[PDB]
C-alpha cells in the first residue's frame, strides 16, 4: 500500500480529519495529505510570534533582554513558567523560551502584547511570504478549534514551509535562526507526539499543539543522522467539542510517510 492510502486509512480509522505535509530537503521533494486544508494551529502558532520577536531582535541588540513584568492578573491558564515568576519579570527571551519548550500561555500573551496584537504576528508571517496563517485572538480562546471556524488557522503545507524558512532557510538572520532551532530542539512537550514515530537516534525540534474538538498538532524539523533534513507537519482535527486528544495519530503519520529514510 503507498503512503497515500496508508494515511488515508489512517484518517478513516481515527474518526476525525487528518493534515499532513512533508518536505525533504534533499531535493524539495512532497509527501501531501490535505495539505491545502486549513486547520486550527493551537499552540503551534507560538512559534510564529516568538519568531517575529527574534526579528526585532536582528536590529535591537537590547530587546531579547528587555525585562517583562509578571503580575496575578497575567496569569491566563496554564502557566508552568510564568507562575514561577510572578510579582518579578522575564525577559522576551526567556518568555520565549517558554512559550516554545513548555507551551506556557503567559508568555504567549506577553510576545503578542509586545508585537501590537495578533495582527502585527500575521503581519510578521505575510513578510515570509506565507500568505495564508492568519492569529486572530489571544489565549486560551485562540484554542477554540472549531470546524470551519478560520480563525487562529493555517494549512499543513503553508506552515511546513514557513517552519523550513524559519529553521533551515532564508526567514532569520543565522544567530536568531540558531535561536530559534535551539529553543525547538529543547522542547518538552512532543514526546508523545512525532517523536514517538521516528528512529530514537534522531534529532528533532518541535512545537506541540492542542485544542477542542479534539485538535492535536505538533509542528518538527527533522535531522536524520545520514540524510538532510526533513520538515513535517501533523494537523489532527474531530467533529465533536469534547473529544479526546490524539499524539498517537500523530506518531502514527510521522512513521508512515519517513518509512524509507
Ligand atoms: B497549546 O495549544 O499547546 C495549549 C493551549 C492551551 C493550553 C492550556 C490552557 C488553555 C489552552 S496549552
Amino acid at each position: 500500500n503507498s503512503v497515500q492510502q496508508q494515511l488515508e486509512a489512517l484518517e478513516k480509522s481515527s474518526g476525525g480529519r487528518l493534515g499532513v505535509a512533508l518536505i525533504n530537503t534533499a531535493d524539495n521533494s512532497q509527501i501531501l495529505y490535505r495539505a491545502d486544508e486549513r486547520f486550527a494551529m493551537c499552540s503551534t502558532s507560538k512559534v510564529m510570534a516568538a519568531a517575529a520577536v527574534l526579528k526585532q531582535s536582528e536590529s535591537d541588540k537590547h530587546l531579547l533582554n528587555q525585562r517583562v513584568e509578571i503580575k496575578k492578573s497575567d496569569l491566563v491558564n496554564y502557566n508552568p513558567i510564568a507562575e514561577k515568576h510572578v510579582n518579578g519579570t522575564m525577559t522576551l527571551a526567556e518568555l520565549g523560551a517558554a512559550a516554545l519548550q513548555y507551551s506556557d500561555n503567559t508568555a504567549m500573551n506577553k510576545l503578542i502584547a509586545h508585537l501590537g496584537g495578533p495582527d502585527k504576528v500575521t503581519a510578521f508571517a505575510r513578510s515570509l511570504g506565507d500568505e495564508t496563517f492568519r492569529l486572530d485572538r489571544t489565549e486560551p480562546t485562540l484554542n477554540t478549534a472549531i470546524p470551519g471556524d478560520p480563525r487562529d488557522t493555517t494549512t499543513p503545507l503553508a506552515m511546513a514551509q514557513t517552519l523550513k524558512n524559519l529553521t533551515l532557510g532564508k526567514a532569520l538572520a543565522e544567530t536568531q535562526r540558531a535561536q530559534l532551532v535551539t529553543w525547538l530542539k529543547g522542547n518538552t512537550t512532543g514526546s508523545a507526539s512525532i517523536r514517538a514515530g521516528l528512529p530514537k537516534s534522531w534529532v528533532v525540534g518541535d512545537k506541540t499543539g492542542s485544542g477542542d474538538y479534539g485538535t492535536t498538532n505538533d509542528i518538527a524539523v527533522i535531522w536524520p543522522e545520514n540524510h538532510a533534513p526533513l520538515v513535517l507537519v501533523t494537523y489532527f482535527t474531530q467533529p465533536e467539542q469534547k473529544a479526546e486528544n490524539r499524539n498517537d495519530i500523530l506518531a502514527a503519520a510521522a512513521k508512515i510517510v519517513t518509512h524509507g529514510f
